[PDB]
């Protein structure tokens, strides 16, 4: 079959994951996306002449670590990093969802791209620098978008798509 790319948006409650995953596959913002509800979306894509299948874990529900999540977390090939710039403590979780993405996949190398959302709103407490100097830290792009105006939502995704080709790679 065509090649398919398992990506992952994780982040704290609140930061746009569900947001951001809804303008990727259908293109239009969505206000109000029921916080447990955890699904999956495959979409058909064309990525720098590639035609490949994003199946995205968007996920949700509670703060629970159940064998079905890291197993399902296991499979996951790339993962976006997801904060709001309007919500310091979003970011500091950050350093959270890198190490449990570290314990369970076993590796110092998994695909992640950070990613600042709500980059439309006037209301920043998270520095543009920080988060670059963090992403930089971890190895990792770093990308600001905006699931209100769709700012960067495409280039969050291909780009986590060109780490997975890049650790495919090695
Ligand atoms: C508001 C609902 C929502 O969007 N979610 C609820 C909280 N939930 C969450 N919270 C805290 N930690 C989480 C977590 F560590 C994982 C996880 C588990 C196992 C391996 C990796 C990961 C990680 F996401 F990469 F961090 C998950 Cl799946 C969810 C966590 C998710 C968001
Ligand atoms: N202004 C603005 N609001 C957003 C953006 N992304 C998500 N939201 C809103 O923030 C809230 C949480 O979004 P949601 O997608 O449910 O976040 P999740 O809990 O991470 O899935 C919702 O009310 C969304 O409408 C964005 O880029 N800009
Ligand atoms: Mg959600």
């Amino acid at each position: 079959g065509m090649t398919e790319y398992k990506l992952v948006v994780v982040g704290a409650c609140g930061v746009g994951k569900s947001a951001l995953t809804i303008q990727l596959i259908q293109n239009h913002f969505v206000d109000e996306y029921d916080p447990t509800i955890e699904d999956s979306y495959r979409k058909q894509v064309v990525i720098d002449g590639e035609t490949s299948l994003l199946d995205i874990l968007d996920t949700a529900g509670q703060e629970e670590y159940s064998a079905m999540r890291d197993q399902y977390m296991r499979t996951g090939e790339g993962f976006l990093l997801v904060f709001a710039i309007n919500n310091t403590k979003s970011f500091e979780d950050i350093h959270h969802y890198r190490e449990q993405i570290k314990r369970v996949k076993d590796s110092e190398d998994v695909p992640m791209v950070l990613v600042g959302n709500k980059s439309d709103l006037p209301s920043r407490t998270v520095d543009t620098k920080q988060a670059q100097d963090l992403a930089r830290s971890y190895g990792i792009p770093f990308i600001e978008t905006s699931a209100k105006t769709r700012q960067g939502v495409d280039d969050a995704f291909y780009t986590l798509v060109r780490e997975i080709r890049k650790h495919k790679e090695k």
